[PDB]
């Protein structure tokens, strides 16, 4: 075969994982929405793509969401000019679908499990309570002159009221723009200025992992350079003294106390913007309303097999698209219970996730490979002595999951009784693009497997621009047709949207990731196109080399970048982090580096073996867990003085250590 | 009989009452969009909801739909302060004037959800001013024309309106109210008011501030006599009424309440001539001069005078002149009133309201309610709680209901009703503390009662 | 014999009735007419559209013709007296959705606009997809400026195809566009920009017309010096030549639109929400306001029936979008019907007088719609420019703007139509929204110079202006009035409803007053013969301008004429005639004094002794508006010695012509 699976210590013949009994309708669990095999996935998927898929999408849109006005047209527009339309004539409101309609059915049902930074302060928030808070905030925003179509910046940490702030904007047709709490004043300023908002919602302080985030202090520094912001609504999360500017700044509780606990919903067109979400100039990805909401609702239902009484635990942050789609919009649109997790995976101890799961009997868990590798690094004593049997689906999002970490997830979090859904997508796709349906698909460690409903993906040969038909092909991932939750533009920069996604391969949407489809038709997304390394004509994905390195005992996490080489074009350079227990005296660093290189050579080939290996205490990462290989690539290339605004990455101090180790 | 008012009332209260209420809302009002949910929310947090997904317009229900059916029908019997100056105002004329004023307001930049203060005496154009605001989704705040400059200022400032509708002068009991003079005094300390629309009721010289002040007639003459109706959510606010606390009523529930009570408590019929002698500056004039009668498409009276001008026979002269079919007044006026040789036979119902209190023919209906209730809550049907009203007696010393008959305590309501006030403008905390906290789970009217007798 | 006579013609009356020709009979593979084949087929359908039982027809047509977001309940209400006309009031819709989206969803690649550039070689087809995308981009730009539903937006654009996108972007978001003829003076632009109180103006750097540059941005800058409310100007880069741009206020159309997505939601408009203000040229500028559903329905129905438009037709209205004709029969009517419409950027004589016909044969136009002034202009230029063309794709030729003299009607019929097209003489006004009286080409046998019969929904009569009373029967003459509102009637004059009532509704209470003299002949055909204010009363004989001007043009060498009245001690008024001759006419073989005698004799033979002009002035051209109306008021006041009280003539087609006329009279 030309395409190989991501390196794994398990033989390929023993590495296929059928839906386990918890996902077979056994063990008293709900029967899966799609099952029990691959063909059941294909039979339904075939209804969602192609020239006769309007019927399926029209029915799903009308069955899944409540509409004030019906639509007539299912879809129109396309990539070339960026005029994608779905259900254009219909009207709806996201807050109505995420709150009102469920409150009218079961007001006391839990909407949010609020897992506070300190475990003792966690509590359940009913749909009634969440709706009331959302309506109060919406009324406050209207009193500030916020109109349909106005942008509102949100700089809130992971307290449950973040959901109320999102949905209060959606309720009145405002466009919320959420910024990770803890982003520097500079990063906040750039995003507040770009969306041209006049109102900002924030906290006095945030709490995360027992640390205080001085949000109001950061807001005050940023707003000195944000001339349009005239109103700041400040949630009293900690109660510590913070500055408050007379007139501009008001307290959330004092303002909401003046307002009624119900607010009508603004009737939104399907294509009215729902939010702007900046990714790392800052790129404001814009999603509209109906198509995005439908995509998050359908993917949540089908990829995680969500049922009415499920308790869904997405442990990400609402500053990330993962939090937009699979904390707030998806779970609440489905009317189930969703977790707002305010802490870190290791506060107070690395048992936190699992204490949380057993306390609330979470039925699905969704996190990132960085968190899985972090907990794997800390040892099994924190997870082994838990129940965790309420879980039946474990999800991974953010980057390729190394098969080694996949197995740890499968073995310890799931006890070999959960389906693992490796979900590939992007901020720009709105909802999950490629993922196993857990009641249907037998999984391979490291493979997203098959495309979701409405996603028709192909592999293009970047040297020819042509689609590679069939299986056992490798290249760059593209999508053939629009899908309902695709981002509609980049805020006030449609040209950047067209040039980034629609022009590289005309006729297609360009994801920016390298991908392969193996002989069984499974899709493998193996890293960013910009991270590919070419050694003596061999094209290397980051995931395959990083997956080989972690097979060595004691390795916690690695990142590989290319460095120019006069004789091989590029050479692989690897940054490697070891588990805390690994003794760098019994195995001197030079001996360990040799073993790591040998391991890569045996599993991939000599061309992939790192020419140099740097042992570091940690890797530069974004708040969401992405490993910033561009930073490492520029440091190795001697361009460490031209890196840009890294002030809001997870730990800026790590960039200095890496610079020292390389020098 | 008892088995008639109680048989029907059982369908309007309790866990099976949504069916009755959905049918009446759909029979009684014209809707642009249908509702799905009948009711939601409750007293505790003040999130009462009725017909939330529906859309409608109060001006469409009080003017347009009747104008389309019978444009020449009299909407308002305008009984001027001088009896000789009275005249009938047709639904066509009222709708045209309402639309002109609505177009004037839009030309000032009044948007859906904006407050507009109204400082008008009892001339028929007061209805046009109310319904013009409702037509465009503005929130009118009516201020009784007998209020001083300070009381006017306080209410104008509290609601943050940018527009005020008033008159040059008012005429009541043969005397002149210097309304524009009072308005100018008030507006010296009202920094948000940018436009004043001044109805020329007397034509006597009054001060007018260039730019800020314009004449009603001259502004309306520039505008077309039709204006589209803003499609309002059932729970969009309809008006603020300061009682200073701004009692806020929403649209669909309030309008349904007034229309049903008017039809049942007063047994209205399509060609009736309903004469409520109250003032549009108070809820009685809101509900049973303007919104109740015009929603039903009947004829309503706008009485500009006093009970004793020119003489104490004025009420009975008015009833004989117009053949009024109902007469709704307070005991205060009915006691102050010269009634011997009058006919008064056209009257089918004599209503009383506002305080504890025909000659063998016209009925006597004693109606209890409050500004916060929107429409009549307890009354006899020609006593007995109205449809949707489930009231109980509670001992204040225990907070417990005094089940039975011969008990005495405070009056409370069990569940929300459609026309209940939804908040106190920008002071929801006061709304909850006043009405919802004294007896958790109940609505606290604030008066005593015993069995039903209202103390 | 008859009291009412046809407009003077050299063809005998018995040979002057033209039945629908074979191209309009469903033969030769042409589409079958929507109404046909005779007068009775028109009456049978027309009778459903007027009277007390016509709600059914109008409700069905409104629901069949337009896409609605919300249905209506009431068909019509209101009336003339107070100006509260309402049609389909409870319904909601959007004009851009009906003109773009619904057709784009059906056939995105169908041509929406044939853009005939000033230079023929630069012309191209603009698909519904491209037009919708550009409309959506502009709509998004306007929203980014804070334009809200109900805000006015001024448009000062020449006849480039993007003018349609600018109109429809305003309609898409519920803004009220106010389009001003490109080339109007800074003073005229200022007055209209200030009256509508807009805060946004859309224009070009420059326009191109007849090989000439229109300094649109320079004019805008001059005007905006006196327009304190305008905060944003969007400038279309039509030529790319250097023009001033004010930092902050002014932005380039292409740079702004490139930032925006190519789709924009449609604002759900009430039937009676204003769609546009259109200013017309005697006092202050008159902003005629049209609402949405009735206007759109009227333009859609008249286009379909008066021009017998079918799905694949290529409709060529050669007017300007600054004129109501361009509003209704370039943009809204044709695009609502989903067909192809022409945006003609040039003049009838650039590069040569063959332009119209080169255009028709190049694009295979199926209908042509222009004005008598253009027809008379091409007539004066000779037959070599039209004779050697095909023109067989045409089957309907339309004329709008003024009475068409039978002499010009025949030239149109003979050379443009080759006696195989139906001629539709369409009478209406800015204030009527859509065509009011016109032949239905598959049904009505035409008379040269007659509008013939009223359109669906139009119930018209003749009032004797000397009595104020309706004249019953046929063979009557007086002033035209309408008995009942129709869906596309103007709803007000912007912020001046009193002027609307006093101009149209007060002169003849109970009726709508058009302001034109009219006659209904013995066959019931309607003749619109000139403005009431232009009637000339000589010794008790009331003379219409059209009849005398039609008699004069029967003389060899006459190109165009205008007659006005001047007080006369012996006849009350006397006829004075301003005459333009063809360039080739030898004015020395026939001296000016000699020609006048022949003209007077011809008018006497054809009309009567009283109609002979008392004085005749030879002029090189006549004062005319941009749209072709002859400004007889200007001539009338000059003859009356009142040339110093003429008003704002800065924006007429040729202001210099007024100076010559003053000289000739002096
Ligand atoms: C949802 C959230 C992660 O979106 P973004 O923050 O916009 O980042 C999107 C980018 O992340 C990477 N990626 C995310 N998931 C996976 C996965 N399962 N397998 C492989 N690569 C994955 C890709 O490079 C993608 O372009
Ligand atoms: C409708 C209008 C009067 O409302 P408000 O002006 O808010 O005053 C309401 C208050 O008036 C008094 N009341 C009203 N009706 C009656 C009645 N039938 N018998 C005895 N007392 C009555 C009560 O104290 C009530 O709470
Ligand atoms: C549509 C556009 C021309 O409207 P306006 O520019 O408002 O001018 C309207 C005026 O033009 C004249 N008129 C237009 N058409 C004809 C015609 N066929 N026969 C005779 N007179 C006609 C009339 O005097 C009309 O009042």
């Amino acid at each position: 075969h030309h395409v190989h699976p991501l390196p794994d210590s398990v033989p390929e013949s023993e590495d296929l994982f059928a839906p386990p009994p918890r996902m077979q309708g056994k063990e008293g669990r709900p029967k899966p929405h799609i099952g029990p095999n691959y063909e059941s996935y294909v039979k339904e998927w075939a209804k969602t793509v192609g020239p006769n898929s309007d019927e399926w999408w029209a029915a799903k849109a009308r069955e899944t969401l409540d509409w004030y006005d019906d639509f007539k047209t299912v879809r129109a527009g396309g990539f070339e000019h960026g005029d994608v339309q779905w259900f254009p004539e219909g009207t709806l409101n996201a807050a109505y679908n995420c709150l009102d309609r469920h409150y009218y059915k079961n007001p006391k049902k839990t909407a949010i499990i609020y897992e506070a930074d300190e475990p003792s302060e966690s509590r359940e928030v009913s749909y009634e309570e969440l709706m009331q808070e959302t309506c109060r905030v919406a009324n406050v925003l209207k009193s500030y002159g916020v109109k349909k179509g106005d942008a509102v910046s949100i700089y809130l940490p992971m307290t449950w009221q973040a959901a109320a702030a999102f949905l209060a904007c959606a309720r009145i047709g405002a466009i919320h723009s959420a910024v990770f709490a803890g982003f520097s004043a500079e990063s906040l300023r750039d995003r507040v200025n770009d969306c041209e908002c006049k109102v900002l919602i924030t906290t006095d302080e945030g709490r995360r992992g027992g640390k205080t985030i001085a949000t109001k202090q950061i807001v005050d520094a940023a707003l000195q350079q944000c001339p349009l912001v005239e109103n700041v609504l400040v949630l009293r999360r900690t109660g510590n003294k913070v500055p408050m500017t007379e007139g501009r700044d008001k307290w959330w509780d004092e303002e909401c106390a003046k307002m009624p606990a119900y607010c009508p919903c603004e009737r939104m067109a399907s294509e009215d913007p729902l939010f702007i979400l900046y990714t790392s100039k800052p790129k404001g990805v814009v999603h509209s309303t109906a198509g995005y909401l439908l995509g998050t609702a359908l993917t949540l239902k089908y990829v995680f097999d969500a049922h009415p009484d499920d308790r869904f635990a997405c442990m990400a942050d609402i500053g990330w698209i993962t939090g937009h789609s699979y904390i707030i919009y998806g779970p609440l649109a489905n009317g189930i219970t969703t977790a707002v997790f305010e802490s870190t995976p290791v506060y107070p101890t690395p048992s936190r996730y699992w204490d949380f799961v057993d306390k609330w009997k979470a039925t699905q868990l969704y996190t990132a490979p960085t968190a899985i590798r972090l907990l794997r690094r800390m040892g099994e004593d924190h997870v082994k002595n838990h129940d965790l049997s309420s879980l039946r689906v474990l999800g991974s999002v953010g980057e390729p999951i190394n098969p080694e970490a996949w197995h740890w997830y499968n073995d310890f979090a799931g006890k070999n009784q959960c389906a693992i859904v490796d979900t590939y997508w992007m901020t720009e796709t709105g909802s999950i693009s490629i993922a196993p349906l857990p009641g249907a698909i037998s999984t391979k460690p490291g493979s997203a497997t098959f495309p979701f409903f409405g996603m028709d993906v192909d592999i293009i040969d970047p040297q020819t621009g042509q689609v590679l038909e069939g299986n056992d092909v490798e290249g760059v991932l593209v999508a053939r047709r629009p899908w309902p939750s695709i981002a509609r533009t980049v805020y006030r920069d449609h040209k950047r949207y067209l040039e980034t996604y629609m022009k590289p391969y005309p006729g297609y949407f360009f994801f920016g990731d390298g991908a392969a489809r193996d002989y069984d038709g499974y899709m493998w997304i193996k890293g960013r196109v910009d991270d590919v390394i070419n050694v003596s004509g061999h094209r290397l994905s980051t995931a395959e080399v990083e997956s080989a390195l972690i097979l060595h005992k004691g390795v916690a996490e690695t990142a590989v970048v290319g460095c120019a080489d006069d004789l091989t074009g590029q050479a692989v350079y690897a940054f490697v982090t070891m588990k805390p227990e690994f003794d760098l005296k019994a195995t001197k660093e030079a001996d360990l580096s040799k073993e790591l290189a040998i391991q890569v050579r045996k599993v991939i080939g000599p061309f992939a073996a790192p020419k140099k290996i740097y042992l570091v205490s940690d890797l530069p990462k974004t708040r969401s867990g992405k490993i910033m290989r561009r930073v490492l690539r520029k440091i190795v290339a001697g361009e460490g003085d031209q890196l840009g605004d890294l002030s809001s990455i997870a730990d800026p101090q790590i960039v200095e250590e890496v610079k020292q180790k390389v020098t």
